[PDB]
RNA sequence: GCCCGGAUGAUCCUCAGUGGUCUGGGGUGCAGGAACCUGUAGCUGUCUAGCGACAGAGUGGUUCAAUUCCACCUUUCGGGCGCC
């Protein structure tokens, strides 16, 4: 029944192992260098957890919001956090119903200001994490700036051709002004000119604010931030930053720094999966003034959903920061091998890698030698790779028209309304493995072969599931 | 080796009693009457997560969104849904790339849509889950009505003290004209005579809409909805409904179904922890007329999560509409229960319970015979029942001024500027225990010993706790 | 902040009240308790060590995370190779792991009607290899011994369990006492005094089983045992779940010798096949069982029976004895009404609190092949448990010839049917056992 | 939705594939298409029926969620009470289970160096007393033996199976040839002679074991049973790891008697302890311990290595056998270096392909308890698995006195220290032991 | 349990018929002018102090038009399958 050594002979002895990972944790909030076994991260968030009142022994609720669970497979999966976080008039604020909660949305946040320094933005000074994606996130920065500036009706914005960007802005109840991009080479870039003349002629009282872009699919490449943030500087405009997937690129959060450092850049905006993998649904808000971002965060009405905070802590602390920097190398790593192996399969087909040195992220192989007039050729291509289980491999056709809230695009997809050609994207994103570009080249190599032939054991079932799957949509 | 009954002997067989559960689901989109078995509902979550294309097993991706995991925790936790919901122009639309999330989007909101049917409101045309609390989610109805209303400033608001529905006007950029209430007797009601004299005043086509509430803190009750619904049929002005935990209240849909019957109701919105007993985070906007939900829809920019709909999901399955029609009966008797136990309680201490019957499901009981101004006895009160684990007690002090976003409440928390007393609420909400209630009234009776006497096993371990939490604070 | 560190010492307190008295919790522990508790248990385990280095053979390295979660990162199983009750250095969370676990076992045997039990403990075999072992520590105490006098019953494993310890069981017909079959007492003696007391092994008794047989009269065979110095092992496989099987077996302890018995875990405890309890009233000899054993074991039963008590508490396992009993009065009358409508009758076997037997004499197995169909129909409409006894099937086991097999007895006056309520049974499963029974028993006389 | 539903198909190929032909995958599966298969095969089971009702005793019922979702419902156990490898009515997905986890068993021994391999299957008992499990089972075949000739290896599991079985076990001092100490076949021979086959029950050699001792010589004592008749146990507790003890195995096989050799779970598949496998070239004999097993037994074990070898496929298990040699050679290397830092060597055991050892000659145990000593600060530095090797130690197991215990003979020249490469080994580990055991030895020379 | 095929649900009480805004026959009670003639009729939820009010007719679909036609569900009948 007992053999009882007090407590226990072992108990407390490694168990301090467990606890000194976690009080250095909560002392210095920094992203663990090597990342923690599960077994101390599960007795972290059990200890959390059990923090939070709904998980007390002797807890009684008389209220309408107790954090009750009807489902045990819910309450499992979340690991017994039920309240969210923040209160209905602070999001940012302490709950005093869930302390665990509380400390876990402060850890995160800390943790994630932790590993956006690393990723290249030293200087930022404030950040949190919001459970909304980055559309969302950015029209919540624009709801923000109206109070501050109630005469303002325009957002300047440099076009790039994303459906959930661009809406952000009207969601907020604001004009976008599109300025189109200007073409150097192959790279769509930031025509400043034009900008600054938008500034002038709307006058910068009626400009909510100028809206850049760093991350992007080529030809298109990061705005020119560093004067960008000088006119915004200069004629006391806002400037809010979309960098839904800019915290992988080392060159994309220099832009930011370098932006901040000779101008300014009010916010700036990423998302969570697209950067830390995992579930689609949450952002991070980050800026270099600290009470500007705590308007943002004021600015939230009502709790919010814990869940993806659960996400990225549980996933920095399982990484460390070196785990992540790992990450950061072979995406690097991959985009070279991409890149050289992209140039290999355009040469055999008379087509070639798109020269677009800066953008760190994307890549686009050209489309010239297909017929979409007559023979539906690139908009065939793109079915093709789908139904041969190609993901994220983006087809641009010519002369596509799309209207958007109301606004109409000409050449929507390429970012402008004449691009030279038609072109296919593919992208080296955190996690990829050298398996998806070898795939990705074999298949697009049959899905080549086939259309400029039309014109004239699972690798073979993927390819008769394909062709059934084909011939189905024909 | 084998043992091969070609495929298995069974493993089709009673397998089909599964597959007819889904079928049945799939076909219908009702909640099952008795809800499945964990083997079910396991079995058709993974069914579901395979179709998404980031579990494919001959995928490859070459894009930026991909649902790639880094933690096995992490994607386990979400049965390896990882893409969200929607795509980046319309958060409704199926997305390609997820077409397993998309069936489960699409399931969970007809799920919602039956329970709202049996909840009381049998004429709801649409519904949708919204990935943010209802705070949030009112916010993004107003932002809809702005483009409908280019020319709108003010939201008509009967008061109710709470600072996410008063938040999410300002969020959404419009100014709310509170409109105080009118005591009868104890209750605190709608000033049906000054909400149509603002409306005369400033002029219909300067209200963006007139934003009412059910679910509500005693004294106040549900709003007047069919009066307000005619007023707003009259002077076509949108009316949208705050629900935040009506569902639970056959009396509070009921309000609602005879409001859109007599009169206009756009939307009513409504919390997911608060009626389905899930984490927080999550909320459902519903409508009478399609085309408008479906606008509020299309205003969302970018993808979102899908943990608050699979959380629904999974519960409504395992309830069924019976388990779900059980918890709204018993939630019925906790209140008749609390309520007799209050009564019993109040009189010993020449208290009473506040005579608000029009209020289903939140009480409160005078704290006439504490001296707040002397002894701060009634915030004593509340600290006292905090430090011994009741949560949910709210205490509502007289006097209390309070700025929320610029704008100054008098007598906040009570809904109105002079109310004859002090009280504490106690609320019946769905899933409560009468463990609940004897607990409550236990520790409600020594506190109220205890602030009385001071002007003049583990239950003990809660007491000496809380005594050195009460010293502590002091 | 403070209320959350001292909501901590709420859990603390119920797991040190554990560790101090070794008794199962009144009321069920919370599951946010029991995983802490489980938690600090694996973490002191040496292979869960955050500095750890292994260089031996036996580190307890997992390959599969999912293995490694669904185990609660237990690896290093039970006991040490010289000793299945000694503690194991490298694993000091397992070992204090076991010893909770026999401790809650033995407050329930105590609880279930056994209260002058001694000492037991969990052994990750089931019950037929668990008597096993019982006969093979008593082969020592016993050198010359070749046999064990054993009452008929017909259950494969309990009768397997004496020849794969090496020994020649003495089976013992049954004596038909009204529609009982109960123990032949006057030929069990006249074998002990033919076979000679020292060539006998010990006499293997059995309580839980299926109508028309009755517990063993183990009082009567307690006292033949102590007169003439044999071993008595009593099969107890499910009678835990019977307050009138443990209380038989305490008297029996009291007035004459019982040396151990045993019982199934999943049958009394509701978790997977796999583990037993040996259980007695001689602590050395308990512990002679137990040091018999070679080599470390596995955890897993301890641990599906902890998490199952701590969940359940006394009062939990309580309560599901209490509609154990409720359960078998309804069962028992919903037999009489059926079987009344069909020209049979509910067997009187009263002795027996666990199973029941229905008569099938109206049905026709020689020349409509009736009985043996029922049964068949009786599992495509998803009855489980119900148990169709011919007459006169012969079967063989281990070389040993029975005839009327299933019956317990060479001619039983008719064939009849099985059901029992057991622990967990709920109203749902006899009425929906009632309603297919009479659709089966529909189309049977139809054809 | 057209791709999703041909999605399933992809996973439906993997399972096809399995069933098809009970070979390890090459690659492992995704852990989606093993827990959709293992959910499949559950709902298989009577227990997970919808519309079940159960009115028996052995029902499957489950108390406890938490039990029943970490073992996925897998709840009846293997076997019937009559048969431990006949497919089970009431649960056809456990039956399944059973027979494709033997199937990839048989599959990995083969592909570990014993092609020749008849018949295999788990047991989800240890090594020890699946040993014990083989005696048994010879009993029958020879009752009149008494005696197990056994070549001494220091280890009290597979020493206390002899007993456990109820067999007199006949220690064979071994032979001290250089370093290594090996069998002593005159010795074999000669007790074979005096004390006669008939009344020899098996020879039980072993294979894995700790250095300086070294596996033994299966072909020479293969040939000694075929040629007297007398059957050949093999203990290869951790030896599946190991291509030349498997393929000593094979040969002994080739050229005399082996009538089953016996492997643990966890030592070779890092699994949790409980499980092991019994092998042999007889399929007839091996079905004969199969069926000698009384009852239904856990599936536990069986659903660890199934998902562990799925998980890793054919391939995985492979890297890992390479990484074990690789791993063996780079700790021997640091031995090498280190034991010349401080006037030790590496004791010369070519025969050993898994453990090594270290003289510790120059501390002193006499005078300064030093090799006590270092064995006990290797633990509080959390060195798991090194073992030191005192001399002159004395030591009692089951009433049988060993001299010179943990040394494998009476008066080995020097004390020792011991280590090993097992599978799953990581340079982390070998590095972290050599820096821990510096600093352990700088501490005893001090004082 | 599953598969197949009839009917079944709350005005394939009752037996029938009917795509026409339902009809025929037998039967019961309540109300008046043995049985005859006439009228009449039940249930569920919600909101009410109550009168009463608001809906629902297994869930959906087709159609100008569903008691009627189609699919599925509930109940029930019949057939098939049966070493567990
Ligand atoms: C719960 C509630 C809300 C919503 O608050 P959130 O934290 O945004 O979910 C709004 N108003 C009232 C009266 C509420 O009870
Ligand atoms: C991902 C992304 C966004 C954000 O889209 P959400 O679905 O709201 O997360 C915005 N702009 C660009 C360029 C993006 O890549
Ligand atoms: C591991 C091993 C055994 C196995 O003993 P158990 O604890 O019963 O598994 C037996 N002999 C040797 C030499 C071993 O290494
Ligand atoms: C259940 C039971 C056993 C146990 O046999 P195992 O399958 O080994 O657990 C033995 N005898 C009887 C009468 C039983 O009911």
């Amino acid at each position: 029944r007992l053999v009882s050594p007090a407590y226990v002979r072992q108990g407390c002895e490694a168990r301090r192992s467990h606890e000194h990972l976690i009080r250095l944790l909560l002392e210095k909030g920094k992203c663990p260098e090597n990342g923690w076994d599960e077994s101390t991260l599960e007795l972290f968030l059990h200890e959390l957890a059990i923090m939070d009142s709904n998980n007390f022994l002797g807890n009684c609720g008389v209220g309408e919001r107790e954090g009750r669970v009807a489902s045990a497979l819910v309450a499992r999966r979340h690991y017994r956090f039920i309240h969210g976080i923040g209160r209905s008039g602070d999001i940012s604020a302490v709950q005093p119903k869930a302390a665990g909660s509380s400390l876990l949305n402060k850890i995160t946040n800390s943790l994630v200001l932790d590993i956006i320094k690393l990723a290249g933005v030293h200087t930022v000074a404030n950040c949190f994490v919001v459970p909304m994606a980055t559309g969302m996130s950015l029209t919540l920065c624009f709801l923000t700036l109206r109070h501050k500036r109630p005469k303002a009706k325009y957002i300047i914005w440099p076009r790039i051709d994303q459906k959930s960007c661009f809406k952000s802005m009207i969601t907020a109840g604001f004009e976008p002004v599109v300025i189109e991009n200007v073409l150097e080479g192959d790279e769509l870039r930031t025509d400043l000119k034009a900008v600054e003349a938008k500034v002038q002629e709307l006058g910068p009282d009626c400009i909510l604010c100028i809206h850049s872009t760093t991350s992007c699919f080529a030809p298109r490449v990061p705005d020119r931030l560093e004067e960008l943030a000088v006119i915004c500087a200069n004629y006391d405009i806002p400037h809010i930053v979309n960098n839904a997937y800019g915290v992988q690129s080392s060159k994309c959060m220099h832009l930011i720094q370098q932006g901040a450092r000779v101008g300014r850049i009010d916010a700036f905006v990423q998302s969570l999966d697209k950067n830390f993998m995992v579930p689609v649904g949450g952002a991070i808000i980050a800026g270099f003034n600290d009470s500007f971002i705590q308007e943002i965060s004021k600015m939230y009405p009502g709790r919010a959903s814990a869940s993806p905070s659960l996400d990225v802590l549980i996933t920095l602390l399982s990484l460390g920061s070196n785990g992540y920097k790992k990450l950061l190398k072979e995406r690097k790593e991959m985009f070279s091998y991409l890149s050289n192996q992209i140039k290999k399969l355009s040469e055999a087909y008379n087509e070639r890698l798109l020269h677009t040195p800066h953008n760190p992220i994307s890549l686009a192989m050209t489309l010239k030698t297909l017929d979409e007039h007559r023979d539906k050729a690139v908009t065939q291509l793109g079915s093709m790779l789908f139904t041969r289980q190609v993901s994220g491999a983006r087809v641009v056709p010519l002369g596509s028209m799309q209207t958007v809230s109301g606004y109409t695009f000409r050449g929507f997809m390429s970012h402008t309304n004449n691009y030279p050609c038609a072109y296919l994207n593919a992208a080296s994103a955190i996690g990829m493995k050298m398996q998806d570009v070898d795939l990705f080249i074999k298949r697009l190599d049959r899905c080549l072969k086939a259309v400029r032939k039309e014109r004239s054991t699972e690798d073979v079932d993927i390819e008769e599931m394909a062709l059934k799957l084909d011939n189905a949509l024909l």
